[PDB]
């Protein structure tokens, strides 16, 4: 009894200055959802000749510890509440440490060799995810963001109706196994994927590119620049009318 | 000792039925989007699936179709007839035939509408040609296969499925948890889209959508698939409407409002 | 509170109003006769994939009807035996077996004639009515003493599940508890009668009522069915399977 | 203590137990050509059915629990239980045999009996004790495992990956094997000229398929396997 | 609301604590994740032509029973959770201390994985499968051998970190299922993913030395290769080129865990 709840409840929301805090509780977001997107791409890894449909499911399955993370630890997720029901400032803050997290992760799964793994096919795994996100018109990319922030909200409001770990948990991976399997796109999920899509085609070693029969030319869209303007943006404000869509 | 709650039944079937203004036209908008989430997951899960078991596949694409109706139990939207023996029954004393009318005619409409905004958004969203065009095949396709049946069957597929969803409502009530609401809708829910069985309102995403991938999709998409929208001739609004919808959701009626003239058959005193 | 716990209550049963004894029964056999329906199309299309996996997973959506019959209060022929140790006549617990077990086949019936008329066997290119006639004539070879033996092997299973149920507090621990149980004894082939009036029945309209293009497409013939007759269903199944479920569900000893 | 109460549910457990091996068996026909791990992982789970049952109905399972009953006379049933379970076993064998079911899947349903069978029959002595320890240790600490348990919930699901894993990973278990081994025995020894031609085999070919040899090559030195396994 | 009280005193209590109660626990700690590890190596055997990533997902599943099996029986698992003892030797508890403990669950860690070993090897199980367990053994601790320092470090950052979280979840537990359960995902994302685990590596990379060393000639034959091509498995290479830099990166990956909440 009584330690459960006691756990849960300094898991919560809506303090507004004391930011820092703010902050350090979305650098922890960005490094559950990193977490959520390495876990994706190990289970899709060497999936080529499965069918479509089913590796994305389970991928999508898999990816949702990552927001498991966030709803049972009490990070910040850009726009991933809005059962404030009872406001950008204190969104600036929370993105930019969700990019200083997803960041920080990619550093550190850098250091850790595993793009090499499976003879270098989890690093182009990456190069490819990375690369599939790269090549939408600026109205699919945002439109791609409303609905991925859809079932984000969706799946993070009925996790409220929860009373037990294993309800709030479990509640969510459908909706986020929808939206990771679909190819739906969450500007916070990007901060990691095409970042680390960037550095492993900018350091790749020869070796890797010899094992995986590819080349740095041939993800020539993976730039920072191009991320920002081709995805980032365009997806972001797909976030946010999606995570707004309910609300009216 | 006999519990005779079809008065609670009634009573709540009194409420919905004719209280607040369109906080029930907004929320069976809600339950379109909802069933086409489902229906999109269902796409999703299935794609490239072609050389699987079929039993395999569709029992699969079923279990990730449940998320619509998990969606609207949890979230409290508005699915046509489904379940709501309340309204139905409840008419049984305290509802008049015009009052069903307005309400049935109004989540009907709002169940469209939800429906209608999502096929908009999917197809400017791109995803038909995701997997090589694999997705927006598979949409087709399925469509496709809801669009040959005759007027008997339809009406049949139709009360198979929403005894379906009649059933996995009337369970989760039954539910003490979250747990408990959601995955005990899971089984009778994939039974039915498995099966192939037919629901009209997840009918108003899937069939639109496929006429709008028919009538859209660009020259690259279709060589990529290897087909064309003649291919797909029964995909337009007009075969929709008398084909399918009309037929099926008959049949949804008779069999949603089944389970009541059956709870009956098991109260009368 | 949270009262629908007035739902589980609206559920129970023993001594008896007839005809609301019959309704829940027929209930039971349109539940049942879903599972069966819910395994025939898991398992179509299944032919190259190893035996036993796709006799598992037909047999876990299988339990669909069972957690069906248990959550929503409906009665299923012989299955609450051991629950129903919790006044033991043989003219008067008789005189309601017989109820319910016709009231079983009224509904498995009714769902027959209702599936028949959805058009659901020309499925995937008529591989879902092709799957119904050889799992029905699967269960139409066995001697006498093999029927009876997987009678008394099913009827065990089924029995267990629901009395596992009763310890549940939870619609999880409920449902979920019976998901093994069942799944074995229909993976493994075991009889049930009931289950039995849904699939052998259905397995006769096909073989009787089935286009020319149907068994083109699917390469087989009414001949290929021979066995799959009303009388053929009563006396070489249904009779040995029920006397199988009856001892099945009654293995209480000293 | 009452000692026919204690007979009896322990001729229950050796039927949950032949059930467990059942669904295993039924699991895993077909599955040559399946990756090995993977089908011996769903098998096991399958089998997990049986100490489900052993644990929710309270039937009495030779040495688990064990962890337990201790909150040195303890031998004193261990007689008891332990043929109790034998009747079960052999009860369910006999049934087994007379439902046809060794020609199940075209004779396959059978082979693999005779095959799961004769792969416990070629283990030194040594090797017989240690998968005999590995084996009970799980099943005592899914049991163990189990008393925290709150819900049926709780109770059951808490124990399917401990027992998949004893299962899956062919560690021995002395009452499971009082099915299994007796199970082939009576294949081979009975099965029709027609069994062999479908199969592909002859009872020659599993000749270590015998009373004696399943006594001392595998119940013996499994069942001290176990009982050390328990204890630890 | 300050639960950094409560934790520091279940942090204190679990350092300074009954006398070798922690080293029994630490064996059996032990012994779990070995289990563990078996239940992988048993579960992804011949899965060669399986993708990648599915294998190594269910393996991973398979292998949370390790992580099950520590907090529902209590056994003391090498720094996780110790998300209490560090985090909390903030205040109480003196370097002489957190060491004196670590020190000995580590140690009793080892104990454990070593006689389990010892146990499976006694067992004949490196045979199953016409010898391709043992080879999956091989293979799993020699592909766990080819790290540079830096990546060895950050593999075990990584691994422990899951850990850390793993058992953090499990504390807003109620049941049974919810304290087991939420474990699963985070345990085989790490290792589906090969991060690296010091006590888990105490199991998998003595038992390849073991198999390396001992293995009968028809055992090689059977699954064509020879004791050669796994030159990297000696103790030596274990613990200088594995266990140092895994366990230096377990340590930062769940003390790490200290820094954060503040």
């Amino acid at each position: 009894a009584a330690m459960a709840k006691v756990a849960e409840e300094a898991g919560v929301y809506k303090a507004t200055k004391h930011p820092l805090k703010t902050f350090y509780l979305a650098i922890t977001a960005g490094v559950f959802i990193s977490i959520a997107f390495v876990f994706y791409i190990t289970a899709t890894t060497g999936t080529g000749a499965m069918p479509y449909g089913m590796a994305k499911l389970i991928g999508g399955i898999c990816f949702s510890l990552g927001l498991i993370l966030c709803v049972i630890c009490g990070a910040d997720l850009f726009t991933s509440t809005v059962l404030i029901v009872v406001l950008a400032k204190n969104w600036l803050n929370v993105y930019f440490g969700n990019l200083i997290g997803a960041l920080l992760f990619v550093l550190l799964m850098w250091l850790s060799g595993e793009y090499m793994t499976a003879n270098g096919q989890w690093g182009l795994n990456v190069l490819q995810t990375a690369d599939h996100k790269m090549h939408h018109t600026f109205i699919e990319a945002v439109c791609l963001g409303i609905l991925a922030n859809l079932m984000v909200c969706l799946a993070v409001w009925m996790s409220y109706s929860g009373r037990s770990l294993m309800d709030k948990a479990f509640i969510m991976v459908l909706p986020v196994a929808m939206f990771v399997a679909s190819g739906f796109e969450h500007s916070i999920a990007n901060m990691f994927m095409i970042p680390m899509g960037i550095v492993i085609r900018d350091f790749a070693t020869p070796e890797f590119w010899t094992a995986v029969g590819s080349s740095p030319e041939s993800f020539s869209h993976l730039t920072v620049m191009s991320f920002i303007t081709d995805n980032l943006i365009p997806v972001t404000i797909g976030n946010i009318i999606g995570g707004g869509l309910l609300v009216g």
